[PDB]
């Protein structure tokens, strides 16, 4: 029940392109090589691990899922503050294409 | 008594429009159709069901809830990667009010 | 040994004015009136509800608290909306005001 | 693993320096000053106590850990309001930092 959103959406809004929407890019490297990590170092699936990378950029909230080893924990506070950024731009460009979309 | 907050708030200073307050139309269908899908989806009551919706482009916190099937995982990114903008924007829009409010 | 931070913080960096902190004042009432609502409402301690009102509007995060009324779940979700961005500005002036204080 | 995100970010781009990115500095201080007290009291080891007080500048999402005592609570929201600032400037500067490195 999400073909709308998923459309005419975060693939909608991305066919609409000035330059420091490279930023898009960025955040697929950073959101990506998290995934990566949360997978192989917090033994969880790939879909809980692109739940958590993304729920510290965003204000969404992690569910059950957030870190239990140092490695995670720490690796977190790193990647938090990088992507942090990347989302809140990335946010701000969507936010807009979708009011003039409208 | 919550009615000083619903009344000076989320409808006295919510008629304040240039034309780029149409963000907040923007969001009612974005909140809406989320809340539908949560509803639907994960089982869950409007109330709740709408908490959810509120809470992934706000600093307010999901409850207990979160997400536990794999479409309600998928959609949530997609939906608060768009809203978290849109949320920003008229959240700023309606604090803007309140000052020039007294 | 909070000591350091409310006496070099929160009671430092007010103490600097122009017209829009006039934010503080607006927030400030927002804050109370939540606080009293959760006090009442929601059966919690004067800091608990303290806590949780300034958990809806920051990033910090609520801990175990949550709202388990459909009418305080409401008074967040209306409350939540007004009081995110007069906790924008105010965290940005105050942020400013320890740059300025270096 | 985490390597190629701390070296090839939270230290490599956040040796890019304006005047007002005096902020990191501001940062450790404020950062640091938190962890010591989350560590003594919240009895918390030092990661978790590091994990904990970012978590209340970023969209991160605390662990299961939280404030239990009530200083720990008092001491949480004076933080929140002085941090919270400081974790968005240097957010946008890193983040404006690693589109600038392509
Ligand atoms: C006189 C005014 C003329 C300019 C009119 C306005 C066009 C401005 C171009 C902005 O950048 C564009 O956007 C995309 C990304 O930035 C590129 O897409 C595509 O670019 C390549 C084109 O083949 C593909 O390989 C890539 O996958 C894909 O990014 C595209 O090419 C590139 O030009
Ligand atoms: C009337 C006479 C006035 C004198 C002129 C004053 C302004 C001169 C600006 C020179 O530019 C500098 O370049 C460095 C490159 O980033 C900066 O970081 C430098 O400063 C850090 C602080 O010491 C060093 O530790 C680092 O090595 C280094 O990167 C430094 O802050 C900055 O000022
Ligand atoms: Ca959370
Ligand atoms: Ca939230
Ligand atoms: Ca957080």
């Amino acid at each position: 029940t999400l073909m709308f959103k998923r459309f005419f959406g975060a693939v909608r809004t991305s066919w609409r392109d000035p330059s420091t929407r490279g930023a898009v890019l960025s955040l697929a490297i950073i959101v990506t090589a998290a995934t990566i990590f949360y997978t192989l170092a917090e033994k969880w699936s790939v879909i809980d691990s692109l739940f958590y990378a993304v729920s510290v950029g965003l204000p969404m909230g992690n569910g059950p899922l957030s870190p239990t080893l140092t490695l995670s924990k720490i690796f977190t506070l790193v990647y938090a503050i990088l992507v942090v950024g990347l989302f809140v731009t990335v946010g701000g460009s969507l936010a807009s294409a979708i009011v003039q979309n409208n």
